[PDB]
């Protein structure tokens, strides 16, 4: 559909160079016990990150635009969930957002 195309440019510009600043703590799964973090999986039910995002769309297992925008919104969710308010990766979180919230608006 061309929703899924709209929604392919979103994901494109989620991982270029512009956002690269704010977007790198999701650009692969979190590996908690990598960062000393070992209750994540006990808080956070099922992971999400760009990558999956990425190979959801390129293996076409997205069934709608929904369903893409509800695997973003679960990225930025699972980090605020695990995070507390004034984390910076939940600024990072909150920026990333304005961008896939405002361009996701433009959907046609
Ligand atoms: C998994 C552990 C919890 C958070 C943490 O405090 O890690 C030390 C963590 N922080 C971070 C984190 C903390 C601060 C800043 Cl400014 C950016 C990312 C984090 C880092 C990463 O490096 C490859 C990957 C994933 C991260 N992440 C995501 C997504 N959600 N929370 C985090």
């Amino acid at each position: 559909s061309e929703q899924l195309k709209h929604c392919n440019g979103i994901l494109k510009e989620l991982l270029s160079k512009k956002h690269a600043a704010y977007a790198w703590p999701f650009y692969k799964p979190v590996d908690a016990s990598a960062l000393g973090v070992h209750d994540y999986h006990d808080i956070i039910k099922h992971p999400m990150d760009l990558s999956t995002v990425k190979r959801k769309m390129e293996n076409r297992d997205y069934r709608d635009a929904q369903e893409f925008a509800a695997d973003v919104r679960l990225m930025f969710s699972n980090c605020y969930k695990y995070n507390p308010p004034d984390h910076d990766v939940v600024a990072m979180a909150r920026k990333l957002q304005d961008v896939f919230e405002f361009r996701y608006a433009k959907m046609p």
